[PDB]
């Protein structure tokens, strides 16, 4: 039928619990979960299932009033109680949202009324309502499909307020939504959509190729970058390429020897030509990133200095720090030691395994011997949260998230961030003003706090910024023009109109 779609996703969506992480899939969650407040491209927030908001001070108390018109699909009512007991489900299982600052920032959540919601904080959290409007956790699921009056234990059915409603799930095989007959908001223009789980890459392009899918939409690994740009030229299909939304980068191990060193970290970020990088293993399909977050991402336009790529100064750092290659080998040494580090990634990742193998030949050009390990998904994430790396492979969070969510997240031992900056002596420095930054309310103060974050960590070469990445869409040309979501994690369904 016409008004129906079908796409692609690597795996299924999940039991769409709105309040926990994997496996959920978080655009299927913001498909059937809806905010408080609603996330738009300028940066701001507008009212969404709440109309308006006050706030205190010296703001640490917020009355939001809901509208009063909205159901769950299931006929329940959607009031300031049912949300109240939303906010009460997440907290129970406060452990588990560490990473994000407004979780231990909530100090208490109570309905004053059916329409008013009470919402009060332990300081003057600037990202409050930014927060607020993520993909998860703070998203609404119908009380009644709790399990004995919690979430983080599990849900019945799905219940959501949102224009799409989870129909049937078959695992391994596709999940399938429909439109919300009784959504408060617009109505969509599809009535359908079939999610058909093709987990590798040209697979997904050949069910593209088949007919068997109208609509692939996601970020650079969404199908061979080859295959894309030959898309782009084919008049019998449609193909888009978004501005870059976030930033890939390697991590580097600041406790860990010989990275552990300055010097080493500095030649390391001199070594890769990235434009070749991109033109040789991404097909020109990207841009070239100097900079742990792009000039353009909010607080970021610093004027910090690029690395270019430069293998003589490379040699020149190391040669100076007494790394210094022996008679007749290519691999330095200082201190009997060679100039050897573990680059770990994920082995069935062809981009990642691509991108790998030509870090590891521009670093031997210098004289640094790159040993990659490839490893199954777990064993990674095992990595990365136990500071088990020389160099990784990494990436930003892309709008909402950039950069106050994911500097916050730096302060969270079991996360990668935290890990790489172990090494550092003004890491503690560091986390404080993360922490200042957050709650600050001056401006200025605000300003000046995000400079010195973001340049001690370009000054110490904690990172080495590889591309900044686009989202891409290829596309049945019926469907017409595909529009992007503000949130990077999102995809505009609702938007589509054949
Ligand atoms: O990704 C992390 O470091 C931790 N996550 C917190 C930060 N997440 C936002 C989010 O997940 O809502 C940032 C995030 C941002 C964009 C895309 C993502 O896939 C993504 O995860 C939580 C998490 C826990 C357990 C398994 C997977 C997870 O993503
Ligand atoms: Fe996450």
């Amino acid at each position: 039928a016409p008004d129906e779609i079908t796409t692609a996703w690597p795996v299924n969506v999940g039991p769409l619990n709105p309040h926990l992480y994997t496996p959920n899939q978080m655009f299927a969650q913001s498909m059937v979960y809806e905010p408080l407040v609603k996330y738009q491209a300028d940066g701001s927030v507008i009212p969404w299932l709440a109309k308006s908001w006050t706030h205190s001070e010296d703001g640490k108390t917020w009355t939001f009033t809901l509208r009063d018109d909205v159901k769950f699909s299931n006929g329940e009512p959607f009031d300031a109680e049912a949300a109240a007991e939303n906010f009460r489900a997440v907290l129970d299982n406060r452990q588990r949202h560490a990473w994000l600052e407004l979780a231990n920032q909530i100090v208490d959540v109570k309905a004053l009324s059916k329409t008013e919601l009470q919402i009060t904080l332990k300081s003057a959290y600037y990202p409050f309502l930014q927060e607020l409007a993520l993909p998860r956790p703070f998203r609404f699921i119908a009380p009644s499909q709790f399990k004995n009056h919690e979430t983080m234990n599990g849900i019945k059915a799905p219940i959501g307020t949102g224009p799409w409603i989870l129909q049937e799930s078959k695992l391994n095989q596709y999940d399938v939504f429909v439109r919300n007959e009784n959504y408060w908001g617009e109505k969509p223009a599809i009535k359908k959509i079939t999610f058909n789980v093709i987990p590798d890459p040209t697979t997904r392009a050949v069910a593209f190729e088949t007919g068997d899918i109208d609509l692939l939409y996601g970020n650079e690994g969404l199908l061979p970058l080859d295959t894309f740009a030959r898309f782009s030229q084919n008049p019998a299909y449609h193909t888009q390429l978004s501005q870059p939304i976030e930033t890939v980068m390697l991590a580097l191990n600041t406790a860990k020897a010989p990275t552990n060193e300055l010097a080493v970290r500095e030649a390391l970020n001199y070594a890769v030509n990235k434009k070749s990088l991109i033109d040789n293993a991404l097909y020109g399909t990207q841009q070239v990133a100097d900079t742990l977050f792009a000039p353009s991402v909010p607080y970021a336009n610093l004027g910090l200095k690029p690395s270019q790529y430069d293998p003589q100064k490379a040699k020149a750092l190391l040669e100076k720090a007494g790394w210094t290659l022996p008679a007749g080998k290519d691999i330095r040494e200082k201190n009997g030691q060679p100039l050897r580090i573990e680059l770990s990634f994920i082995g069935t990742d062809a981009l990642s395994k691509s991108m790998a193998e030509i870090i590891q030949a521009d670093m031997r050009q210098i004289g640094a011997d790159v040993s990659l390990i490839g490893e199954e998904e777990s064993s990674i994430y095992a990595r990365q949260r136990d500071g088990r790396f020389g160099m990784i492979f990494h990436r930003t969070w892309g709008a909402p998230y950039d950069p106050h969510a994911f500097l916050s997240s730096m302060r969270v031992p079991s996360h990668a961030d935290f890990q790489a900056q172990q090494g550092l002596a003004d890491k503690p420095l560091i986390d404080k003003e993360i922490g200042e930054v957050l709650a600050t309310h001056d401006e200025t103060q605000r300003q000046a706090l995000y400079r010195d974050i973001l340049t001690r960590l370009h000054d110490e070469a904690v990172y080495l910024p590889i591309s900044y990445i686009s989202m891409m869409v290829v596309s049945k040309p019926e469907l017409g023009n595909i529009p992007y979501a503000p949130i990077a994690t999102e995809i505009p369904f609702e938007q589509i109109k054949p």
